[PDB]
Order: structure tokens, then sequence, then C-alpha cells
């Protein structure tokens, strides 16, 4: 994938990206012309169809956009999977629904917040919504947000679903004032009484039937990935990233300043460590789309394993990094310096939902017995 | 320990340290008032000798002590402990030193910078000394500093010492800017062409064998106490405090939140678990040289061998049990101003120190379960 | 505690239970003469009542006592451990099943097996008991055995027991075929249709509730402990003996090594084996210092007529479960430093080693099991787990 | 893919005798004579022997997938086959006149190993005088030669280190294999004294490094270009991983059984579950590394280009780790599954040791690997040769 346009574009960014990581924390939002540059590369339009001028691309050439990208900042890197992941998202949703989006502008972007921190009640023609989405990384950076709640009819959830919001609807509370992933401007997404068409609304479960209204147009076989496959590795791609960031960062600054055997040690293991958690991460993600390009049925027991790995490539990352923060003792914890930032970073990703490592384990090995399953996260 | 009166007035300060925590991060060294509240519950008195009117306190009073301290907030647990061991080394000084120090005001206190970032030239009557030693916590709080560095003479190094120098001869620079222990305040002290007289510099060989001038007056066991004990215990000892402090929130918050995940209920037991066995072992050792000290008798080198061992040790239990606490807690845990991340910060901070090493303390445990030659002098 | 007489005694006993330690993993049975010389020491009577001629002891120098016999031989250690526990158990008894079983030699040895492999059915006068009870450590080196099991009335289990039973009522099945704790001999203990009497049965709840009748004479505060501490303690302690008896060999013979290792030889100046060496002495030690420290706290309590608090005694389990971990991690590490040497047959490392991860299987040694009711008890949420 | 080659298919029927036969190769101390000739049938040993001897002078993928899908099924028996067969490479590399030596009148013809020095060949006319004890040549029962590792000897200094290529005639085999673990391997002694050893049957492994082997003349063959430091120590991390692979089918069929008849512990054990999880990723993981790191270097030689250096370290540091990996994997399982798997004679306990005695060979210290690739990371000089 290295040769691929959009990833050479990103090498070229890399740089700027590195230069303005400080800037970035300080202000707790991603400078806007690195949005612009990012977007001048074509990054958000990787997982976008054709149909919106999108490269609906490989998946793994998506993430691998995504490693680098968080090598140079993990708060871009952080945002840019997230937003970039919608394009995906969206393309689920009715063509009637991309058109409110991208039918003037189609570099549009959309931001999320997925857990259940609002609710829509049946009405005529759509939904009344409710609620303040917390931890919607990079909305400053969208004009639209996708929202997940339940559907209440008649007293009672009905549905789970994502509801799609333009920003003249919604306010943005800035209130993201956290220990890492400053730069992420993660605020909250306030919606008051906001009537939402039915055509702007999207079941997960009519995504994971295979159901989705946006799939008759949009065939390409991205968009058959599993949800429980796709948006986790977005939340661990960046952080494998931050890792592989790191890891540079220190073996050039302690390269330079080199009898210590132990911290050969840790960067032995902690390159090895980076190095399997992207080739598990990356490898099921392949796999799965190899599948769904032959025509096939993603199976259950890749799902898991993917699932399983994906979780556990985060905390390979995060173990890593540790390990080569410890390492460089007290050179790394002066202010503005960049291992001390992705190692914070890489701990505020980790507490994403779709990181916690033994809701992924225990429903991996519940598989392996041939028991039920109910979790819809896989 | 625990109806000791100074443990009893450390207790009525905690609550306040705790609401304070935040305010001593920003200000990038302990408030006034933190450092005037601590000085009236008679904690830097607790390894002074009696006849400047301290306590020359059990060590493990004193490690207690800066174990509370540091359960409350890690910077002023940090602090604590580095500024009221230099009670205990000045005590070893010349009486003349000690004098010289708090012959006026016993409330005086000392800060100090142990790594050899200057040195002092042999002259008449003393040394000239040149320096620029860093990370010396809580040094605006001081006026006087001791610092670490070689004599030297015919231009070779010919004994390692420390040089007791006043406030009005040396210039702290504002330098700390870091992302842990923000609240230690610990700056540089910048030592120019400065005359150091004899009396105010002492050998760290005179201490290891027990001739440091100030035993003939200070008498009380806790003096006779080996350094690669009591400096590595002093940097240890709040890790351990801020462990404490990090579970008691986090059980607190959670506890709430559960009134079925049986994983959060495991970390807390193995970290609960690990911080209590850091802190068995880190006063355990401690409390075994004294009583041989109180006896009469000498520690013997197995013993300070297993104290550097465990101590090192201490602190990995320490940090990795704050490491699992803060996992565990999850997405509340990330809120500035909020006690836990402020904990993991602070511990992975103290752990740079050269005194928690662990592999230095590993090998030289090492050697000498081989009997082997040991040169390392950190014990 | 190494003043003690049972402590000086068993110091001179060491050796020969080293030396016969490839043995008594052959013979899968601890040898006769070694369970004679250790009743010789007085270590049996460590925790018997003192109108049997015991020692009702402090139970820090008990577990001390295995602790000891353990690093010499791993299954030595672990009988010993069972064994001399089951006199403290039968203290808790009736004065009747007591003088039964020691009335006309106050050496007899009971086995155990705790887990529920048999039940018992009331009748009158007592109990119809079936059951083929496994693992029952030492059997061949006792003349009784306490069994748990449910009592059984109208065909509902309402208690939960051990049944005190004579060997001439029951039959030892020969099957231990493991990989480690060979020498145990915990063979399997088989009770058809037997008549036990209401005062050779104990509940556990009557112990919990201090309501145990052998209390009434046997008033030493050591027979006032919690079983959820003494049992499991007994489990993990021999582990850690293990541990130190591994450590030690370990030394001694990479000490040798390396000091007759020249200049540039790997084994003059390894520092990862000096670290290996420091990690396991350090977590091995901690496991002792709670383990020990955790019983102390409870006894002291107990000594000052106070009830042992729940707490407490969460926090015993805890770290008992956490020093059989501790101790296990340890010899891991040390037997992997090792190398090659530590695979010979008949060698006491790789001895240590599997004997550990034997040990490791018992169910008070389960960690998950006390973690989590620790925890629960952190949150202030209900327990219901007996095993503390 | 490789898992429908004839050589993996036919492996494949031999996996159930192989599993039923685990206890009585242990009991019997080396492999039974029945389990070579069945591996010899498949055409296993054939794998990287070259094409003019008869061989597949195979992907060196599907070789250690082969060692795999046979320690999976007995531990000592893919370690066995695995270190025989790697001997079939290493042979490729000598003069022709030694390969003819060997393989001139029967191409399945095996040659044991030891490879660390435990004996020495001092400069004579001709050749060299050679003396030494070699331990540990497992499989060395069922070889009639053997390549012994050592230095040279010239004016009493220490010139080259070679493998000295050997005959059964020429050497005597002490049984004295009496191990914890990997107990079935045979992995016994080669005593040679005062053996005569002609020039052409002694390779340096300077030359082979240098790519200037004898034998490379005529096989030509990508696979033989391979590095040493790659091929040798992956040939003995691939049968732990495989013994791990093994242990993981062993107990999770065992506990699935138990779960799925388990009424309202076995019914809901979460931290059972967990383990399945980490172990089954860290073997994976393993897998994914030893072979991707192959995969790579020789998908260089098919292309006609060199291997890198910095390939040839992340190999080594990733290959220790996929042992060490493994071996935490198996630690996993077997405490997992508690009191059953002490068993003796049963599957779990047995990967469990043949995974701890695999662990003591040169080849997987950790540390080794892991400081040579920290001193490549910053630039500094590298004097091991393991690599």
């Amino acid at each position: 994938h290295d040769s691929h346009e959009v990833m050479q574009r990103l090498d070229a960014l890399l740089p700027t990206l590195r230069e303005r990581a400080q800037e970035t924390e300080d202000l707790r939002r991603i400078p806007d012309d690195s949005m612009k540059a990012l977007q001048e590369t074509g990054f958000f339009r990787l997982l976008q169809p054709e149909q919106w001028g999108g490269y609906q691309a490989d998946p793994v050439l998506f993430y691998s956009a995504v490693r680098k990208i968080a090598s140079a900042c993990g708060s871009t890197g952080w945002v840019s999977s997230i937003i970039g992941v919608h394009n995906w998202h969206l393309a689920l949703f009715s063509q009637q629904a991309q058109e409110d989006v991208w039918g003037n502008d189609t570099d549009v972007r959309i931001s999320s917040s997925y857990a259940p921190m609002g609710a829509g009640q049946v009405v005529d023609g759509g939904y009344t919504v409710n609620g303040a989405w917390a931890w919607s990384s990079g909305c400053d950076h969208a004009s639209w947000a996708v929202l997940g709640g339940p559907v209440i009819k008649d007293g009672r959830p009905v549905d789970f679903v994502s509801f799609l919001i333009p920003r003249e609807d919604y306010r943005i509370d800035d209130v993201w004032n956290v220990v890492g992933l400053r730069g992420t401007g993660s605020n909250t997404v306030v919606v008051e009484d906001v009537f939402v068409p039915t055509h702007r609304v999207l079941s997960f479960k009519a995504m994971s039937n295979l159901t989705a209204p946006g799939l008759e147009r949009n065939t390409a076989p991205v968009y058959k990935m599993p949800w429980g496959t796709i948006h986790p590795t977005t939340i661990s791609a960046p952080i494998v990233g931050m890792a592989y960031g790191a890891y540079d960062a220190h073996v050039e600054h302690q390269g330079k300043r080199v009898d210590d055997p132990f911290a050969k040690v840790r960067i032995a293991e902690a390159s090895s460590d980076i190095d399997a958690a992207w080739r598990q991460l990356s490898g099921n993600v392949a796999d799965e789309y190899a599948l769904l390009v032959a025509g096939e049925e993603v199976p259950f027991e890749l799902r898991l394993r993917a699932r399983r790995d994906q979780v556990r490539a985060t905390g390979r990352a995060i173990s890593s990094i540790d390990k080569l923060f410890e390492s460089s003792g007290a050179t790394a914890l002066a202010n503005g310096t960049p291992l001390q930032r992705f190692w914070r970073d890489a701990h505020a990703g980790r507490v994403h939902a779709a990181n916690d490592p033994e809701r992924a384990y225990v429903m991996y090995g519940t598989g392996e017995f041939g028991l039920p399953i109910t979790d819809t996260m896989v």
C-alpha cells in the first residue's frame, strides 16, 4: 500500500503533523490547516463510495493510512481514523441521506458518538431526538453527526440505531479537559427536541443483516465488512500507529545518546510486540476482505478472532509504549516532547469501549466452546 | 506508629492536601501554606536530632508519615520525604555545620541534589565549588542545599562528598516543566566559584565507615542507618504512598458505580495485595536494620542488599498497581483535576530517580548471592 | 521461631529429606522412616491440643515448620502440612471423637479429602456414608480420615460436614499417577455403606459459628482461627517452602558455576541471571511476609480476646492465593534461567518445579475465586462463598 | 496454499497415530522406528533436500509448516523431524563429493547434528583429526552420519568454526538421554576419538555466510541461499510453536466438552475463556512473525535480491520471542486446566514439559537475540554470528 497516491501524499505531510503536535495538544483541537491538508491527500475519501468521488478502498489501505498519521500525531491519527470511518458508515444509510450530506460537496465530514447518550421517540415521518452525546472526536471539523441510541415507541426501546443530524440542529459544548488525546477535541453534541426523518436513521441490526439500504447502490465489497471489525479496528489502528511513532522517537533519541543491555532488550520487546499487533490487526481485516471479494460471507469464527486480536493489538501497543517510556527515564518527563505525549495519548485511547479486552476475550472463548453469543460488538 | 502525635496531626491535614492537589501541580512547587502546615505538625522534626528539638525517630515512623502524606498529594509527599531526610543527613555533619544551619532557627530546611553535577576544588580552609545541580525537589522551600560531587585535587577525584551551601551563595533556576510530580518544584541549584569551608563538607565514605563526625553528639541509633537504605527508601516510600491514595480513590469511586464485572474486582485484589507487599518489604527491611542498631549490633551486608532489592521492587509494585487501577477505571479517570490520573503521572515521574533504577539493585543483589565483589556504593 | 525445639529437630532432619527426594518420587509415597522421624521431632503435635500432649502452638510456628520441611522435599512438605493441620481440625470435634482417635495413642494421624466426593444419609445414631474421596495426601500414613461431604436428609443436602472414619472402615485405592507431587501418595479413600456416629461428624457451619464442641475443653486461641485462613494457608505454605528450596538449590549450583567460571565466560558476568535471582528471592519473601503476616494478625487479635474481622479474613484469602502464585512464578523464573542443566531427571530444581505446579491445582489455590470475593467485599456487596 | 502440498496431506494422515503413540515415544526415550519410517514415506525429509538427490528443495515456509504440524501431534517427534530435516538443507551446502558420500547410493540417508562446540579438529594433511563428545544430538539413533560443530585447530589456536561430517562407522552413540521433557527425542551423545575427516567433508560457517559454500554451484535453488541465523534457530522455534498449537487444540477439545455438558464452575467461567483468548492470540502472533520473516527472506532470494541484515536481525528478535509466546501460552492453558491436566500420559502436561525442555536450546536464549537487535538499532557493531 505504500505506493498508493494517498500514502505518498501523507508521507509528505508527516513532518508538519509532528511539528504541530504540541500546538494541537495546547489548543485541544486538530488545527484546521492539518484537516485541510489531510483532505487534500484524499485520505477522507478512502472509504467513501465511488458515486461520491471516493476510493471505496481495500480497508487495509485505510488502516495503513491511519497507522501512518497516528505515528506523527496521536490526536490527529485518532480523529483521522474516526472521521474517516464515518464515510464508510454513511455509505450504508439510504441514498437520500448520502445525498443530503454529499449532494453539493463531497468533502463534507461527519463526527459521531455511538454510545447511547440520547434517544429518538417515534413521531410522524421519523423521530424526535434528545441527548447529550459526549466524546465526539473531531466534532468541530464536521457538519453532521451520527449519534447512537435506542428508538422509543409506546414507552419501550424497539431498535438501536444511529441518527444522522446536521450541525444546524445541534450545539457543541466545549468540555474536553483530559490527560491524553487532548488534541482530539472530543466535545459533546447536544441535541434538544430535534426532528430526524426516517431516511436519516440506520439500525445496527439492518447493517448486520446485510440489509442496510445503502448497499443497493454502494455495492463495493468493503461495505459488506462487519461493523464489529470495522469500528473497533478504527480505534486500535491509531493506537498501534502511536506505538510506531513512540518507538521511532525513542530509538532516535537513545541512539544518539548511546553498556546497557536492558535498554536494548526493551527495544527488542517493544518493536516485536508492535509488529505482532499490526500483523494481527491488519491480517484479520485482510482475511475478511479477501472472503468478501471472493463473494463469500465472513465466517463468525473470523469475526471472533478479529475482536480477540484487535483488543490485544491495543494492549501490545500500550505495553510497548510503556516499556519505552520507562526505559527512557528522566529525559522523557519533559513537557512538549514526543514520547510522554504518545504515552498519555495511547492510555487515553485505551478507555474506548471497543478496547475493553475482557469483553472480546470472553466472547472469543464462548465461541471456542460453541456456546451462544449475544454481544453485538463482533 | 499511627498514634504518634505527628501522625495524628498529619491525619488532620490530609483533606486539605487532597483538596489542593491540583493547585499544587499548577503552581509547580509546594504552596507555602502546605509547607507551613507540615512544619507545624512536627513532621520535619522527625529525623532531626534531639539537640535541635527533633524526635530522632524510629525510621519506620518517618516513612509511615511520608506514606500518609503522599497518599493525599504525590508532589507534597515526594517533597516531604526528601526535605525531611536531609535533617537526618545534616545530623551526620560536624557540630559546627549543624550550628550554622540550626543555631538560630531549628525549623530551617535543607534541599539536595546528590548526583555529581558539580565539584569542589581543594583550597586553603575548604573548597571552591562550581556546578549546576538539577532536580532539587522542594529547593524553593529551603535555605541551604547539600550537593553531591567529587573533591578535585591535583586534577584527580580524591573523595565523593556533600557540600553544604547556604542559599545566599547559590541561584535557583525555575526550569521545572514535566509530565508528573509537577508540584515538586525540582529546580536547579546553580553554584559559581563559591567557597565552602571544610567543616561543611561530609564524605559519603566517612558515613559508610560509621565515622561521620555528627555521630559523636547525635548518638541515637537512627543516625547509624546505612545511606543505601535511608536515601533510596526516601524515594520509594512516597510512591508506595501514592499507590495507597490511588487505590482508596479508585475503590471509593468504583464502589459507588458498582452499587456484574469480576475483572474490576480482580484488578483491585491484585493491586491491593501488591501495594501491601511493597510496604511490608520496604518498611520491614528498615525495621530489621533499625532493630539491630537499637540492640547495639551491626547491620549485616546481606540485609543491606535485600533492602535495595526490595526497595526498587516496592517502587515497581506500586507503579504496576497504579497502572492496573488507572486502566480499570477507564474513561472517567482521564478527566483533568481528578486524583487517579495525577497519582499515575506522579508515580511514573518518581520512577525516574536514580535510586529507583531496578536492574542496578537487582544485579548487585545477584552478585552478592554469588559471593562476587561489589563496588556499587548505593547499598 | 528457629530456636523452638521442633524447628531445631527439623533442621537436623532436612539433609535426610533432601537425600530421599528422588526415592520418595519413585515410590509415590513418603517413606515410613521419614514420617517416623517427623513424628519424633514433635512436628505433628504442633497444632494438637495440650490435653493430648500437643503444643497447641502459635499457627505461625506451624506454617514455619511446614515451610522448612517443604524446602527439602516438596511431597514431604505437602503431606506434613495437611496431616499436621488435621490435628487442629480434630481439636474442634467432640471430646468423644478425640478420645476415639487419641485415647490410647496420641501419635495417631488422620488424612483427609475435603472436596465433596461422598455423602452421609441421616440414620438413627448418625449417618450412612458412601463415597470415593480422591487426593487424600499421605493417606497410607494415617489410621483415620476426615472426609468432606453433604448430609442427606429427606434426600436433600442440608449441611456440609466432615465425617471422621477409622481405617478399618475404608479401603485405599492406589491411583496416584501424576506429573508432580508424585511422592505424596494422594490416593483414594473408598467408603461403602459405613455407619458414622453423630459424635464423629462436624459441621463447617458450627466451626464458623464458634460452636464446635471441641472448643469447650480445647480453649487455646489457635482453635478459634478461621478455617478459611487455616486450611488454604496449609496449602500455600508448602508451595512457598518449595520456592525457598528451589531458590537455594539454584543459587548453590549457579554460585559454584559463576565462581569457577573464567574472566570472559557468559556465566561470570550474566546480569540477566542475577536479575532473575533478585526477582525470585524478593517475590518469595513477599509471599511469605503476607502469608505468615495475615496469620499472625488474626492470631494476635484472638490472643487479645477479639474477633477476627471479616475484612482481615478477606485479605488473608487474597494474599494466600497470591503467595502460591508468587512462589510458582519465582520457581518458573529460576528453572527457566538454569536452562539445560535443570532438565536432568533426579535433580532438585525440576522436581520443585513440577511439584509446585501440581500443588497449584488445589481448590484453595484458585486465585480468581479469592480475588473476586475480595473485590466484592471492597465494593460492599454480598458474599456467599464460604472459603473465607 | 501449503496445506494442499502432497507432503502436508500425507502428514495429516499420520497425526492420529503420532498422538496415540506420544506416551510410548517418551517411554522409549527415542523416536520409534515406525514413526521415522512413516515420516520418511510422506516425503517429509526430502522437503529441503536438493532436487539432484530426489528432493523438493522447497519453499522453507512449507518445511516449517510441516514441522509445525508434526510437533502439534507429538512434541518429541516434531523436534526430531525439524532438526533431522534441516540437516538435508545443511548438507546441500557441502561439496558435491560430500553429498555423494552420503546420498550416492541411498537418497533416504539421514544425518544428525550437534552444533555447539563440544570437540575440535586439528589440521593434518588431507583434512583434520577430530576428537569430541557432542551431546544433545536429537534423533542421532536414526541417522548414519553426523555434522558436528567445532573449531579448526592450527598451530594450537582456533582459526575457523566449521561442521565436520562424519559417518556412523567412525563414532559411538552413548545412550545418556534422561530428562524431564522432550524425552522421546533420544538426544544422545556422539563420541569421536582420533578420527580422520577429509577436507571435502568440512564446511566453514563463514563460507556459508559469504555465499561461497561449494554446494551452491550445483544446488542453485534459492532456499540454499537463506541465512543460517534464520534457518537453524527457526528449526528450533517452529516445533515449539507447533507444540503450542497442539496444546491449544487438546485443551479446547477437552474443555469444550466439559462446558457444553455443564449445568447451572464450567458453565460460566470467564477466566478460562480469557486464558483461551490470550493463548490462541499469542500462538498466532508467534507463527505470523516466525513464518513471516522466513517468507520475506525467501521472497527476496526468489527475486534474485539480497537479504538485508536488518531483516536477519528482526528474524532473530521474533524467533526467540515466538518460542517465548508459545511457552507462555502453553503455561496459561496448563494452569487453567488444573487438576485434570496433572494425569500422566495425557497430552497437555506433555506439551508443557516438552516446550520447557526445547526452551533450553542455545538458539532460544532470548536476551542473546534481543541485545543483538538493540545493538543494531543503535547502529553499533555486532560480532555475534547467530544472525
